[PDB]
C-alpha cells in the first residue's frame, strides 16, 4: 500500500512555488509539502528574509530555492518566474498565499495609495498565476491553489467591493478553474479557520485566576472542534490539492477550520 | 387602486420602533416609514442626539417619539419598550439598526473589553428583538428587520468568529424566523450595498484634472448599477419588509446594492 | 400617504408581460399588478386557453391582452413582442414564469429530443428576455422578473447541469442584471416555497380519523410560516421587484417561502 | 517520505464501513480505501448482493466482511453495528452512500407510502450515524463522511422540503460536525458531478455521423473539466476525509465535479 499511497498523495518529481513562504503559514505549507517530495521554491520582497527562510528550511533537512521578488511586481515576477523554470525547472505548483495589505485607513490613503493597491496590491496572485500557466499548460498538468486570509488574522479592514478584483482569491479561483480547467490545471482555495500564530497569543493568555482570555473561550466555544487552528493543520489539505488526488476537483474552496463555518449554519 | 395599494404596503396604525434613527440611514428609513403612515420611536444614548433628531424629523412634518436608551443597556431597553408600548402603544415593527463598535484594535483591547462586547456589545439586537417579542405575538403580527451593516461601512475589522454570536444580525435573523414564524413574525434583513454618505464622500472627489476618484471609479465599475447607492435606496425595501407585503417571507437578507453582489457571481 | 405610496409601489402607465399567464400563479400575479395599476399582457401556445384567459381576467374587472405565442418559439417571441409594442406599447415589465418541460425520462428521449430541450426549451426565458431589451433600454427603465419553479411544482427531474444554460433562471438573473443594470434594468427573482396548488391538493386531504395527511404535517413542521403557501403571496413581492421601490435591486432571488430555506439553515 | 504520506493518508489498523457498497460507487470507494491500508465492511438487503459483493472485492485482492441488512431498518442496524464491533472491532470510518428512493410519482403514492419515506427512508443515514458513533467517541476519533447523490444520478424528484429531514446528507453533515466535533468526530461530505456509470452511458453514445451526444456535448462544454467524472476520481478524495489529513476540516461538503458548480458561477 505504499505505492497506492504515493500514486495519489506523492509530490515527487514536481516543482512547486509557494509565494511568501520564508516563515509563518506559507512557511509550514511548504515544509509539508518538501516532506511529500515536493522541490520548494519560495519568495520575499527583501534579501535577509529570504536567507532567514532558507536557513530555517535547511534545519529541518530542506533545500529551498528562495528569491527576492516583490509579488506586485509585474515585469519582476515574470522574470522570478522563467529564471525559476531554467534552474529549478518547470513550476507545476503554485500556492498564491497573498494579502497583508499596508494597513492605511482608507480615509487617510490618497488616490494615488488607492490607485497603487486597486490596480497592483489586488491583482498579485493573478499576476503570478499569469505567469505560471504557459508552463503548467505545456507540461499537461496545473495545480495552482490561493489560500484565503486566515479568519486569524487581524487588523483586517473589511472592503467588500474588493472581492471583485480580477486578482482576489475567490473569484480567481473561479474563473481560472473555468477558464484553464480544460487544459488539465486544476485551481483551488484554502480556507483556513481560527489559526494560533504568536500575533495572537495574547488572546490566549491565561487569565491572572487561571481562566481562560475571553475571546480564547468564544473561539473555543464556538469552534466545533474545540480548539484553535494549528498552521500544520493546513499542510496535508494542502498536499491534497497539489496532489493526483484532486484532479477531477477544480474552483472549490476548502475550509479547515474545525467546523466554525458549519457552526454558523447551526 | 389605492385601497390595493394601501392593502398592501401601507404602515397605517402600526408602531415602528428603528434603534439609533436620529440621524443617517435608520433616520432616512423611519422618513419612508412616517411617509407610509407608521408612527416613528427611535433611541440615541445621550439626550441632545434625540432632540436634534426630533427637531429633524419635525421639519418634514414627522411627530417621531425620542426615547434615551443604550441599545447594549439590558434592563435599559426593557423599560424604553413598556414605556414605549404605553406611551405610543404595541411596537408592531422594529428596525435593528445595530453596530459600529468601538473601533479598537483587537490586541489593543483587554480582556475586560473583550467580556464586554462578546457578552453586551453583540448581543444587542438579540435584547431589543427579545424586548419586543412579547407583544408583537400578543398582538398576532410582528415585523423585525435586521439592516446589516453597508458595504459603505470604513474602518470595520473582520471578525469571522463575532457572526456566530446570538446577536449578529445573519445569525438572529434565522433563529428568529425559525423559532417565531408560526406566531406570524417575521424577521428578515436589510443587505446594503455601497450607500454614499458625507462619511465617505472624499471618496467620490474630483480629480484635480476633472477625472473621477479611482476608489469611486472602481465602484462605478464594478456596481451593475453604476452608481453608488443612496440612503433613500432603503427606504421602500424597508417598508415592504414591514408590510402585509412580505408576510410570506421569512428569513431573508434582501441586498440592496445595485447587484454588486450578483457581479461578483459573474 | 395615498401619493408616497403610489410613487414607490405603482405600476400605473406601465405594460407588462407575464409569459404563461392564462391561469394559476402567473394569472394572479398579473390580477395583482393589474389591481396595482398595471396592463397586462400574457400569452400561451393555444388560442382556447387565451380565451379563457381573458375571461377570467374580465369577470375580476381587468381588460388583458392575450397572445398566441410559444415561448420557445423564437421568431415568434419577436413578432409577439413589436405586435405588442404597436397594439399596447412599450413593454415595461416582463415576468419570465417559465418551466414544466415535457416530462420524458431522461433515457427514454432520443438525441432529438435531449437537441430540442437543451438548445430551445431551455433558453425560452432568454428569448423572451432578449427580445424585450431593447425597448426597455430605449425607455430608459426596465423590470425583467424571473420565477423559479415553486418547490410545490411536482414531478420536476432534478438535472444540475440545466443550471448552466443561458436561459435558466438564476443563470439569467444574474448576467442581465450584471450585462444591463447600466442601462437602468433591473433583473431579480422570485423564489416561491411550497405554494397550494389544486395539484397537490391530495397531499393535503385528511386522514380517516381527521388527522392531518403526513406530507402536508411535514410542510407545516418544517416551514417556521406554520402553513403552506398560498399563489396570493406572491402578488405584492413581485409588484415591489416591478416597482420603483427595487429599483436599486439587482441580481437578487427573492424567496417567498415562509422561511423553509432558513430553517434549513437552522 | 514514505512514513510522511503514510502518517497523514493511511487508513491502516481502521474499521470502515461504507453502506451499500457491494458494487458501483459505493464499491470503489471502498476499494481505494483497502487499497490505503483500510478494512471494509459493507451492507446490502439481501444476501446474493453482498456474495457477488465480496467476490467482487477478492478478485481485486481485497478482504471484504459484507453483511445483511437494510440501512432503513432501525433494530437491524444497531445488531449489525456491534456485531461488527466484535467480528471485526471498532468502526473508525462510517461512509454514508445512501439514496436511490422507490420511485413512486408523488401522487400515486399513499399516506402509508409517505409516513414510511419521511419517518424513515429519510432518517436512513441518520440511523446508521447514530449507531456509530457512541464506538467512534470511546476511542477517540471518528470520521463519518457522507455522499451526496451524484449529479449523474437520473430519475431522482426534486422535493426541496425533503433537504429538512434530520436524516438527509446536507443537514446531518452540519448537526453531526457542530454537536461532536469536540469529541473529535469529523463529518464532511462528498458532492459527487456527474459520474459516468453504465446507467447513464446511453447519454454517452455516439451519433450515426460519428458526433458527440448532444447531452453528452453539453457536459463537456459545461464541465470545465471537460469530461465526465469517473468513479474512480472519489477514491483518494474520500480517503483524505477519511484520514489524518482532514482532522481540522468539519462540516465541509467537497465537491468532486471537475468544476462544474464553479462555472455555474461564471
Amino acid at each position: 500500500t505504499e505505492q497506492f499511497l504515493k500514486d495519489n498523495f506523492s509530490l515527487e518529481g514536481k516543482v512547486a512555488l509557494i509565494t511568501g513562504a520564508s516563515y509563518g503559514i506559507g512557511f509550514s505549507i511548504a515544509t509539508a509539502f518538501a516532506r511529500a517530495g515536493a522541490t520548494i521554491v519560495f519568495n520575499d520582497i527583501k534579501q535577509e528574509l529570504v536567507d532567514k527562510g532558507i536557513s530555517a528550511y535547511k534545519k529541518l533537512g530542506i533545500k529551498a530555492h528562495g528569491y527576492v521578488c516583490d509579488v506586485t511586481d509585474e515585469d519582476g515576477i515574470n522574470e522570478m518566474v522563467d529564471k525559476i523554470s531554467q534552474d529549478v525547472g518547470v513550476i507545476d505548483i503554485l500556492v498564491n498565499n497573498a494579502g497583508i495589505i499596508k494597513r492605511t485607513p482608507m480615509l487617510e490613503m490618497s488616490a494615488a495609495d488607492f490607485r497603487q493597491v486597486i490596480d497592483i496590491d489586488l491583482n498579485a496572485p493573478f499576476i503570478v498565476s499569469k505567469a505560471v500557466l504557459p508552463g503548467m499548460i505545456q507540461k499537461g498538468h496545473g495545480k495552482i491553489i490561493n489560500i484565503c486570509a486566515m479568519m486569524s488574522e487581524l487588523g483586517r479592514e473589511t472592503v467588500a467591493a474588493y472581492a471583485a478584483a480580477k486578482g482576489g482569491l475567490k473569484m480567481l479561483t473561479k474563473n481560472i478553474a473555468s477558464e484553464y480547467g480544460s487544459a488539465n490545471i486544476q485551481c483551488n482555495g484554502i480556507g483556513p479557520g481560527y489559526i494560533a500564530t504568536p500575533q495572537t497569543a495574547p488572546l490566549r493568555e491565561r487569565q491572572d485566576d487561571g481562566s481562560r482570555h475571553p475571546f480564547d473561550q468564544f473561539i473555543i466555544a464556538k469552534t466545533p472542534a474545540a480548539r484553535w487552528g494549528e498552521a500544520e493543520d493546513l499542510g496535508a489539505p494542502a498536499i491534497f490539492l497539489a496532489s493526483d488526488a484532486s484532479n477531477f476537483i477544480n474552483g472549490h474552496i476548502l475550509y479547515v477550520d474545525g467546523g466554525i463555518l458549519a457552526y454558523i449554519g447551526k
